[PDB]
């Protein structure tokens, strides 16, 4: 199902076999736990239980001054991408829930049902969720037990349970210290597969997004985010910001850059050019999405996961880079330097290889060993043969996914562009740049000649 | 409490209502754990109970060697920023430790005690503290249980009790291993709470930064380390290098830079400019800490928590570049280029957007839905009536944070410079160089034009 | 061991008192775990002892599910360095171990011994060992109590038993799901320290790199993955990727360099010049390795770890750098600018320091206070006198490494280049660049007085 086609010209390659998921909005849910305000009870003996019982008091109450700690915290976490606050919608949920009586309206409603839906203060409506059951547990079975009345305990059969019925509020309690209470991915721990599952069922999305994000929960666990929100009363709330994907199944596209130098024997004085382009190549509305982070962007299978966020906003035209470079429509983006570097890119169903000088290379197999052998100039070869590749000094390995790859025979762009004017101090120019620049260094030495 | 002032001439805003608290020194305190040598007992037997003390005896001992094994490997973990060792204190103090005799004068100064001031071999007196007491427990309550004269348990109290009076150094070590001996951000395992605060109590520093340092211990674990030190005898010493503030109170704004471009109707010969000196802007003693890395620095509500390492020093005439780019002073930094890109930087109380071309830029709102379309050049809106933002494909979010914003309209700088002699590859030149440049080339197009 | 020169010409010094070790391959080894299918029963009772089992039961099925959710997803995880993937072998064997009887060939290969050698379906051996023996637990001292016949438990005792001969698999999946299959560096838990010494033993590897892994296991484990591979029948197969070292003690140097300006008194016009070749220099076999990224590339001890993956091939010739810039066998790579900024680079043996203009440099000690002042000029100091250094508004600390350190005077480099036709716009130019640009204004301007 996915399809690569090498152009020799440019010396890259795209894979258009891809479908696309995208990540254009963020979908807010307070998840709910109950606790009890036994700070008050000093229960104390020499008893080993009592002792034991004491000291996972003691632990849930660090637990709990140490999630109070965070209360007073705000919650906070190429060139052309500019900035932004993945977590505003989940820091506005949760100033929303800092007002007074939010909190007693949330347990007011959860009071009867684990899941309902709640009307915020602010207007917006979000899904609520109650996971744990500590105060039920605690008040009604422990409660007597750690009362001055008794501070006796019957057997460790409590402890154990008490410690059962917890570790689940400590491994919360310690992801929210480490990572600041600004969690990502969410863990299990979090919000466990069959949470996760039901709150996507009851997510506004339509059935082909919440099949997607059913298949893919590990990408929607990466892509969320989990912010401490309040802890007052006897309740602690804490946000997830799930992702929304408003784009699905459409064309997606990644491009891969490998520089291209000329066949010159001489050290120096060696021109060469690279694209600039790299990266995912998404369209979702009559427009092409431009993704050049790649850590960004998950590949799962044929479907590729990206954030809106980090992207570029590109016209129709830009698919017109890949086929013809010197087409008026779009401007294609170059750099241009002449360090004669050896260099390979690894590709999805291939691998790019562009050594120049005196630097060996081998497309090594695991059982025939080496098979094939490049000369100075970009070369291209599909993994249907070749494991591994080695560049001089490197040893790279070639992914082995199954598909199709073409090859696109033709005379390298730098052929045609005379070395003597050359420039050679672009890092993010474009073809019309060069060819002005060129232009202008070529009229100059011509209106030289004709004066002299 | 925080302003907010947009220039139009520049496309660039600054807040002006932080406060400063700058990382200007380091402090180091050792923290040891007394440890048992049971290796030499091998008590075992078919009994569920010697089972199970014999399991965790095997984990303590797994723990205390891979421990061990930390013992012989040393610890170690914009352009113009330089680099630095974080933890060269830390491993100072380390290798101060390692000397013959420290070890033992460490034991005799704490047998007493648990927190005193210990004089080191180099001269340098650091805080010492111990945080747990395993020998006292294990050779007093166990000991006589492993021995081989009994080799029996009578309860399984007594494998939950050490179950409990461990997990902690299980937790320390597993942590150690992780992050190879140097762990930052300082768990609460390591340094709780309590300990914290005393600790913070008796260093040197004065009243207003023990209440800072008090009142922001979230903080102060993200600033602080903990690198293994010694594992030998009987304890187990490591260090937390805790920050130091030394600048406290002072102020600082932040300063963020949008691209702005002309406003041609041509798809090419579009220039742009844009400011290269984002980042915090701090003053502590008659110059200004410049910070080009955001992530480094951390925001706590209207205090703005900075390190120095990751710091350039500037004169305090880099004021001036935000209300005259062209007075004498100093030299303000730009970038030229002419990819007209479309783009927004959020900001702290709104949002910069600059949207070119065939872009759509829109200010939607939670309620009224589109409240403001914004044209071809920069443009701000404060966040009080404005949710979220979009710029052609993407959809950000706007921080809700409550202050008050300015607009200090005036004409952009671009409309000022000609386009023809406009040079378009410079990355981190300055006002100055631009101009120098411009002049160049216009005295050469003069010079012909006379010659002629 | 380490000797350290310091060039004032370039501004630059070296270290080349350190052994290399590189990573020139992967190795693959299967690690399998023995699961039960108890997903059939459904003991259940009142019994505080029977909800205790059955809880305990139910973590593991979720964690036994969890695991199986990460079946149905692909594992994936300066500007010349170019892509690579470093879990390819990784991920390949995964798909070999995807075929139909591969999972029953494991199982009967590893049903007699602990650990034994495999031979793949796709013709390639990998060792395979067995860790955990989970079934052998479950289904002979577990299975009747969760049998329906009897469904009650007659001691604290067997969910302790259970909690302990688990605990493992809980954090292998924990650990696995907070990593999305992929995790580095391989804890103790995936890989004990024996297991890891006794596969290191079967590795093919010579003896010299057999003790040299090790005395630095830390070191592979940091340079190490594990791969969710299989989770089928009643096995849980993940691979391991440990790191192969095929070049053994051979000469490595770090360089570092720092930006040299010219002294004169003009707050503008002070020209500038650095070295953009900052990493290690490895020799492997007749040429040098460079590591741009130093954060790839791990010190300990005189030896330093690095990853053939990111590096560079580059002639032999390279050292010529150091003593000769303009040797004609090489052509050293610089940055020009005129950017007078004030900065310092900690080194190993020493510090570079280099403030220009208004900025006050104090290398300040311990014990004597400020013992050395900086006048404006490259300037470098070893760390058998000064602690830390100064440089403006940073307090920078020395690192205390114990070696030997040299000064080499000499003319700075800057001196000899007229700031007139010197270009300051080069960003990864070299010495023949700037001299050819210098050359070519040089002569436009002398043709220009010959025409006048």
């Amino acid at each position: 199902n996915i399809t690569e086609e090498f152009y020799q010209s440019t010396c890259s390659a795209v894979s258009k076999g891809y479908l696309s998921a995208l990540r254009t909005g963020w979908y807010t849910s307070v998840i709910t736990i109950e606790l009890s305000n036994i700070k008050e009870n000093k229960c104390n003996g020499t008893d080993a239980k009592v002792k034991l019982i004491k000291q996972e008091l003691d632990k849930y109450k660090n637990a709990v001054t140490e999630l109070q700690l965070l209360m007073q915290s705000t919650p906070a976490t190429g060139f052309l991408l500019g900035v932004g606050s993945a977590i505003a919608s989940g820091v506005a949920v949760s100033k929303v829930l800092h007002l007074e009586g939010e909190v007693n309206k949330i347990k007011s409603a959860l009071l009867s049902t684990n899941k309902a839906v709640v009307s915020l203060s602010n207007g917006v409506s979000v899904l609520t969720s109650k996971v744990l059951d500590l105060k039920n547990y605690i008040d009604k079975q422990l409660l007597p037990i750690v009362n001055k009345q008794s501070c006796s305990i019957s057997n460790i059969e409590t402890v154990i349970e008490f410690q059962q019925k917890m570790n689940r509020f400590l491994e919360i309690t310690r992801e929210f210290s480490v990572n600041a209470g600004v969690t990502t991915p969410v863990s299990t721990y979090m919000l466990t597969n069959s949470e996760l599952l039901s709150l996507i069922n009851d997510m506004p999305i339509t059935n082909d997004q919440k099949k997607l994000m059913s298949n893919n929960v590990q990408i929607v666990r990466q892509q969320s985010y989990s912010i401490m929100s309040i802890i007052k009363e006897e309740v602690l709330a804490y946000v997830v910001q799930l992702p929304l994907y408003g784009v699905i199944d459409t064309p997606c596209w990644k491009l891969h850059t490998s520089p291209l130098c000329t066949t010159n024997t001489k050290e120096g004085s060696n021109i060469c050019l690279t694209r600039t382009d790299r990266g995912w190549y998404c369209d979702n509305a009559g427009s092409v999405s431009f993704f050049p982070q790649a850590e960004t962007c998950k590949v799962q299978s044929n479907r590729v996961f990206c954030d809106t966020m980090n992207s570029l906003t590109l016209p129709s035209e830009v698919n017109l880079c890949n086929v013809d470079i010197f087409n008026p429509k779009y401007d294609c983006k170059i750099m241009t330097s002449k360090t004669d570097v050896s260099s390979s890119v690894i590709t999805s169903l291939g691998a790019i290889v562009s050594c120049y000088g005196k630097t060996k290379c081998t497309a090594s197999n695991k059982n025939r060993g080496i098979i094939k052998t490049f000369s100075n100039g970009c070369d291209y070869v599909s993994n249907k043969g070749v494991d591994t590749v080695s560049v001089g000094n490197t040893l790279y390995y070639v992914n082995k996914q199954e598909g199709k790859s073409l090859y696109v025979k033709g005379e390298p762009i730098i052929n045609f562009y005379d070395p003597l004017v050359f420039p050679s101090d672009e890092f993010d120019a474009s073809i019309s740049q060069v060819n002005e620049k060129i232009n202008q260094s070529l009229a100059f030495i011509r209106k030289f000649d004709e004066l002299l």
